[PDB]
């Protein structure tokens, strides 16, 4: 007699969830962004064992309010300035709600034709927004493309599955008996490429000795030097190793550096190496013509990924992987085999709803207005001699720091490192900001990632006032 | 001025979504479980290109109802009988909705303390329901767990940990020795295990698919496993990892976990238990014996998004030594550093998975257990098992049919017997008669049945438990099987 | 390589269209006659821009069913009771389909001889059914006819011919004298007549709307017309054209054609008879008296696309002297010259209309008469009249209501009487009660009723004859009126 | 008991009509394009009076086959080369079939919301295809335009209603008491503008003395000289007359001349005169970028019309009128009042179906392939010294003639006039062509209008062979 999807519970539980969400967005700014809890706090609030009997959903919701919410970091806060914002939208939430309720598993087209076709559709649509070549598209206006896509959970998963494909292709090219020649394969990326990529390399079975982190410096604004790449790949080829894969990043995590995609593709072409472009964050901006040059040369690379669940208003998970000329690996299917596990939820519905409800023009103005707020902040930092913008701002992330010589409490560059750490910690104690750091050229640097979905320009200006106020109180 | 999370839209879009969900559940039984669409229909109806301008959300919902829903296979239908049902609940849907709205990314504990602490709590609660040994929970314990999206990822990361330890202790020169490692699973083990082996760099020649047969009800014969492992060792290979399945995908065979563990311990091989579907049953004491010996394995996974009313994605992995996983999976990039991670007192769950980011998946799982309670979760397992028993006994009382293997949970494997009619004299005729019966059942729209092969024989699976499905749906499906069969014989 | 008329597409698109039409007629009664859509819904659903690429016609038909049909007011519904019904037939639809496919443009006889000769034949056949004087047909006759799209165009071209003759004979200096010309119609004459006067350059101060009242059942009083014309003449104006209506749009009043003609003949004014709706009834001998005196008028029009089962557009204009029309309307451009036109033996129908091109509209009208015959067309008029009489007598037997004027054809004008209940004590209350009754009836979706004003009183029209409508639809609509009324009183 | 729309008749009558149409298109080429009937033939075939009783539809269809079809001029023939082709499509026919069956009258939005909204939609869509300014559009992507459109029956109706609006506006500007000053208003067009325009002028009440036909000559390829226009409009203004309206034609009927729209608009702006652009035939080509310059300046004119029922595959009737800044004359309505009679059929459904089924790209290639066939013919004529192409070909119409001096039977220019007339008559007697003529610069000229929907390139080449054969047999 127990019906977990009975009509009354479904409507009343979801209505209570929706009420919570409405209130949460209306009040999240009034909360401290970073919570004031210590590890282990939750087990001192909630019972240690699952309850034997059922409770009213109201009891569950009040434990969510009393014990969960106060322990969260509010990514949705307009004063969240860390990492990259997980931008979101009413359409994306509604689409994921509907996918959760239908709860289909699309491991084949037959297991749900609409789910597979919508994932292909959403991928082909976004490929058009990015102005990708037809070689990355499944369906075309009248016919078929020569490429394909799949909606994965993470950029790391995108890296792994393209690493595996490149691995097996190089093993065949080099006459390996199975994996016996795996120790001859080498892989390459700039040292600013995310550390999860080198981890993916190790997961795929590449030898630690042949995984190359190419040093970058400020003379290229920490983008990969194609000459240093060629030098490293040639030396490996000369020594009997097989250059197998290069990851180029458009918009690195630490400082939003940009690797030159076309130059990297040409250098890798000397060795028939696979080239993957990681544009997890900044890829979203490339739907705008004034950012699309960052992907020039993508037509010569083998794969590209970007994550709408960062900067395209689509809640997690949504990472889009595109692969060129898929025939080296009618029926309308995504590349379900370039996926850690086939057998996961209908991720495509929310991405389609985002594009269909808002349209390309609003998606582009969402990018442009975030960039404009980032420029407002960058220009405020540049107007205060106590600070410096440590690298050029390419998108909506600004890297800045208190200079050495700003005050007597920042006399040496070691002093400045400590002052910037103290500033970041003071900002986070106010509850009116969440700032985290990185290291650029040996220096402790504050990141300022503009774009939390609820955040408006006055929030950024107010954050800057707070940075000025806090610095001033520190320096005397 | 464009505000994607403005209060008006958030409320009305979600209310329109809830109205759709309400209607959908009320009307899904009356739709055909399988659609009647051709490949490529969707881009025909929606367009080839995204719109330049915006549209009211009512339009999006209209295209959902008009173009998406008619192309769906309705997993939620009470007449969906294939694969394993994706059981679901109002609480799980509500939890995932709230997690989607808060949309926190919990790669570290600091990135959102409650997201990681609730996941740990939820895993611990499920471990208690499962009566897992305390060595899988977390004093001095090394045990621990992670929610992942899939069994495949759970297989992948334990394969990688086993691989790295084998290469290290066997003196591999980097990965030059990877071609020496060997892995084992019964031939009834899900195909994604063999795929995860290939992902991790294991050599295809060294991935052992151990034959099984009716002698063990297609469970893994431990003597045959010992034979295969010893032979590899004698040949200079390194036996590295064994996968045991409790509740196989095809016929719900159960591998003897304890004896597999004892055999593999002669080689210090990693033992993982895949209980993706049947693990949820083990919250019931009459099924917990299928996990006896888990106290001697290295890892076990099961998916609440199959049989524990928690919408996809939700797969729970438990390990006896988290340090063996984080050794292979951890990173320490500068931009993620924080005092809590430095202190060693928290586990950053990015170090238990492939990726960095992750959703707040603990919320839905906790909401399911917190709202419904153990007793209701147990009765949910039991009532599905009883419905499947009803169907099993119906099949048994009709001499044209046979139950192909013993029924351990809520999947019945059955077949039109050989010699049941003039259109099934041979076994080759029965093979074709069962395929005809399956295609006919699906064509009515009042069933979705898919097949498997059990010992060379074409077999129909009847997987009970779709959340909206009641006993009368199962009885009516049997009547539909009988009547379709009778019409096929003459 | 793109072939818009390839055989495969022509056949399958049209078969899909016929299937839609079949379904539409079978299901239209079950839709609400009036839609429930907001202004602007369509571009929301279809997009703001045309697609770059092609789509299967099945997609076009799907958007027809999903987005167009739900926004329609269903003229074809048996419960459509407003305006005048657009009566239709399988033969007329088939005729227009074939004309659309052959898609000839018949500006001259040579441009397609059969298109013009069948139009002449069809007009002649209808003139016979109407028992028009032979002076309207074509020996030595000057009479003749043209099929036009609208009564408005028929009004326009006869206004222009009358205008040009008045200016010529009254000694206008070019069009300097146009402000001296005057035109007359009863105030019950359709608003498009006064619009056509303005199009032709008549002065708004000189366009006479003669008052009518209950004394003549709102027909034009010829003494009041003579008064208005004589007064204008005495003042130096030139009475130029009079329009008489047989079957007015509001209440189906009938102007006395003979006496209007005799009054206008004292001034040599052009007399046109507008019988757009009721002219089709005059194929029945018991209605032909409404046209007595047509033998003395200059022109008469009526629209088979109202009450003669010929889908829009189809309006027939007859004149006693085609030369008075072609004098104003003809052109002789060089590229259209041909021997048949030069010979004077054919009438190029571009010289009887505003435009150059024209469809083969004679085909549908001829197919209707040829397939069904006069007797069936007569019985079609009579059965509609009898259904309207049924409704009229129902209204009469209920003391809360009144029939407002005598019923001449198949339109009943009725009203909630003053003093019928406590919510209709005054006439101002009855005016509001009838508007409430009308809005309620339409809200049910089982009726579409619209109103008119008869002698300062808010009145409901009940226009019988929608082609799918049977007597039980009329009886059920009366029951719906009674029950809606009763619920309104308390 | 007689149901004219009973289900059996509807299906069987329409199926017989569809069978007829299928056969007709398959066999129309085998018929003589021009029929061999004399005036009055039909009344000698069919009964003189309507039948008293009903007959089976088969009887009706067989009279269509026996007596109607043999008397038709087959506009649908691939060998129809006259006037302008009435191009057509399966989608347009299906849409008009469906409109005929629904049979709604859309004189208000409420009388059928979908019909009005679809007419506005189809107009706004085609305006985008023509790249008309927003000032001619009803709805915009996110908001509203400042203009509007209406789907009329004819170009003449478009002329009349814009003439009326311009007339009443000039009467108010000039202080006229009603129509008392109508004799002061003057109107203008080149002498190549269709004669139905000067007729429309007379219908609207303009004085014959003030209706101006501006002479054109070969020095402008018979396009209107803007200087001659200004000279005529200035002289009228100087004399006390009120210049009220100018019609500019893009693609004249006789020779497809093109009036300079922008220059004409600027000249008319001196006098505040209304400017209408008639592009009945050639307007359809302006959905292609390489023809769109012909409409340069449309942004400064008051109205523009073109007819999809000529060159955009939409069966009659379909003439689209657009009016700029409609506020000088929410709710979504066409300009139903700029229409001779409000109260006509749902013309919009077939135009939408054409655009939705085939898409912009196929509509453009339909224009380009007709033009290409026209160029093939033009180049064949130019390769034979006995002929001349008398004006430049702008679209898919070619004007050509046998020269004087071609043979001894074409020695004087009067002889050539008679030889071209004899050629045209011989071509039409074969039944394998329908050619009609015009006069250009005092000379008898053959028109050759490419584009009948069934016509392919071999049909045009074969017509040229026939012209060569026939000329040769004439000249000896
Ligand atoms: C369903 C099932 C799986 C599915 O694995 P995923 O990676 O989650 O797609 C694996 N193993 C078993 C036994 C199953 O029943
Ligand atoms: C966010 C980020 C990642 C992390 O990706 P996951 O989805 O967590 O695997 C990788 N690369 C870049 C450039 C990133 O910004
Ligand atoms: C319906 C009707 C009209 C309609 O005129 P149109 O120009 O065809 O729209 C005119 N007069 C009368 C009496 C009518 O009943
Ligand atoms: C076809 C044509 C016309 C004739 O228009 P109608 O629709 O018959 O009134 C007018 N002008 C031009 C340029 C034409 O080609
Ligand atoms: N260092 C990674 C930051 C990150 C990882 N996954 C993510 C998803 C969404 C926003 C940010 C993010
Ligand atoms: N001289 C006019 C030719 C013409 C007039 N109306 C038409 C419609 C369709 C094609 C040609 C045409
Ligand atoms: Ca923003
Ligand atoms: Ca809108
Ligand atoms: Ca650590
Ligand atoms: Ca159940
Ligand atoms: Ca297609
Ligand atoms: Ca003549
Ligand atoms: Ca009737
Ligand atoms: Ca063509």
């Amino acid at each position: 007699t127990f019906q977990p999807l009975n009509a009354d519970d479904v409507r009343s539980y979801l209505h209570k969830a929706v009420d919570f969400i409405s209130d949460y967005y209306k009040s999240v700014e009034s909360m401290p962004v970073l919570p004031n809890v210590k590890p282990g706090y939750l087990q001192d609030e909630l019972r240690a064992s699952p309850p034997t009997y059922s409770a009213p959903f109201d009891v569950t919701m009040k434990e969510l309010r009393s014990s969960v919410v106060p322990g969260m970091t509010h990514w949705a806060s307009p004063n969240f300035f860390a990492f990259f914002p997980s931008t979101n939208s009413a359409a994306a939430i509604a689409g994921d709600l509907i996918a959760s309720a239908m709860n289909t598993v699309g491991f084949t087209w037959q297991a749900s034709p609409a789910a597979t076709e919508m994932e292909v559709l959403a991928l082909d649509w976004l490929a058009q927004m990015l102005n990708l070549p037809t070689s990355f598209m499944n369906r075309t206006g009248e016919g078929r493309g020569t490429g394909g896509g799949v909606i994965l959970g993470t950029t790391s998963e995108a890296m792994l599955v393209t690493l595996v494909a490149a691995r097996d292709a190089a093993l065949r090219r080099s006459g390996s008996d199975g994996v016996a020649g795996l120790h001859r394969l080498a892989v390459y990326a700039a040292d600013q490429t995310h550390s999860t990529f080198f981890k993916a390399c190790r997961l795929a079975g590449f030898d630690p000795a042949n995984i190359r982190s190419i040093p970058t410096g400020a003379e290229t604004d920490y983008g990969l030097d194609p000459a240093r790449l060629l030098e490293a790949m040639q030396a490996d080829a000369d020594a009997g190793l097989v250059p197998t894969y290069v990851c180029a990043t458009v918009g690195t995590t630490s400082s939003n550096a940009v690797d030159p995609v076309g130059a990297v593709a040409d250098v890798a072409a000397r060795f028939a190496a696979w080239v993957h472009v990681d544009a997890a964050y900044a890829g979203s901006a490339c739907i705008c013509p004034e950012f699309r040059h960052h992907l020039d040369g993508v037509e010569r690379v083998d794969s590209i990924s970007m994550s709408p669940h960062k900067w395209l208003m689509t809640c997690l998970d949504c990472t889009c992987l595109y692969v060129r000329d898929t025939h080296r690996l009618g029926e309308v299917t995504d590349l379900k085999d370039m996926q850690v596990g086939v057998g996961r939820r209908f991720r495509g519905l929310k991405l389609w709803m985002v594009m269909r409800t808002y349209g390309v023009a609003k998606l582009q103005e969402h990018i442009r207005s975030d960039v404009a707020m980032a420029k407002v902040f960058e220009d405020l930092v540049r107007g205060d001699d106590r600070f410096e913008v440590v690298v050029p701002r390419n998108f909506a992330l600004v890297c800045f720091r208190i200079r050495a010589g700003a005050g007597a409490a920042a006399a040496t560059e070691e002093d400045a490192d400590e002052a910037n750490r103290e500033l970041m910690e003071r900002l986070n104690k106010t509850g009116k900001a969440y700032v985290a750091h990185t290291v650029v050229g040996g220096r402790f640097v504050l990141r300022f990632a503009v774009g939390s979905s609820l955040q408006e320009e006055h929030h950024v200006r107010s954050a800057w006032e707070l940075i000025k106020k806090t610095t001033t109180e520190m320096m005397n």
